[PDB]
């Protein structure tokens, strides 16, 4: 099984998942002197229905908030896309201390955490499982989280963690619109990339917001106090789950601004 420790972590993923050394891997460092402004990029449009929120799950290396994805109640449109993409999940990545924790970096700068809002191409495919391995199958919005003031918009998420403290626990998580977590401006960078952990499919069009959102040192501590072990075993806090940045291999990061 893969993870983030020294024996099963990102530097070893290539043994079971050779795509880890591929040409479209994520995350990346966005060098702003090398980005290309593309006037053809449209604004990002998100329209999410809070009734699609379903469940929060401790998946061992992280926690996931999942959404009902049987129809187009919650969709992402615009940006580089001609297809509509259906929301299915959001989750976070974080690091061992405040000085790192984001997955993407901007001009070498590491942030404290990163929010991922993930969608699948329902115009072309019939399910997440079909879409997840297709080059145009997934769209993920990344938001860099800068340590500073406590972010009240995270409250429902943080309040839910006490009920999913150990691996495999899950609980209803309803009536929540994750567009409330996005920054005020949706100016973005986009590039073709991958899932940031196994199976590492090169199926993701990334949308990285220029504006960060805030998170406090104590809110990050709540993430790190989640446990990767099953109930009854020795407690193993989820200290970190961010992958190092990967080579661009000639890809172009486009800017909407
Ligand atoms: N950090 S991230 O880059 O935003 C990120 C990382 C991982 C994921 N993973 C995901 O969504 N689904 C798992 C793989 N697809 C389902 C699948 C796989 C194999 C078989 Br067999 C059947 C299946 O249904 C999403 C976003
Ligand atoms: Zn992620």
């Amino acid at each position: 099984d893969w993870g983030y420790d020294d024996k099963n972590g990102p530097e070893q993923w290539s043994k079971l998942y050779p795509i880890a050394n591929g040409n479209n891997q994520s995350p990346v460092d966005i060098k702003t002197s090398e980005t290309k402004h593309d006037t053809s990029l449209k604004p990002i449009s998100v329209s999410y229905n809070p009734a699609t929120a379903k469940e929060i799950i401790n998946v061992g290396h992280s926690f996931h908030v999942n959404f009902e994805d049987n129809d187009n109640r919650s969709v992402l449109k615009g940006g580089p896309f001609s297809d509509s993409y259906r929301l299915f999940q959001f989750h976070f990545h974080w690091g061992s201390t405040n000085e790192h924790g984001s997955e993407h970096t901007v001009d070498g700068v590491k942030y404290s955490a990163e929010l991922h809002v993930a969608h699948w191409n329902s115009a072309k495919y019939s399910s997440l499982a079909e879409a997840a391995s297709k080059a145009d199958g997934l769209a993920v919005i990344g938001v860099l989280m800068k340590v500073g003031e406590a972010n009240p918009k995270l409250q429902k998420v943080l309040d839910a963690l006490q009920a999913i403290k150990t691996k495999g626990k899950r609980a209803p998580f309803t009536n929540f619109d994750p567009s409330t977590l996005l920054p005020s401006s949706l100016d973005f960078w986009t590039y073709p990339g991958s899932l940031t952990h196994p199976p590492l499919y090169e199926s993701v069009t990334w949308i990285i917001c220029k504006e960060s959102i805030s998170v406090s040192s104590e809110q990050l501590a709540q993430f790190r106090s989640l446990l990767s072990n099953v109930e009854g075993d020795n407690a193993v806090p989820m200290q970190h789950n961010n992958r190092p940045t990967q080579p661009l291999k000639g890809r172009t990061v486009r800017a909407s601004f």
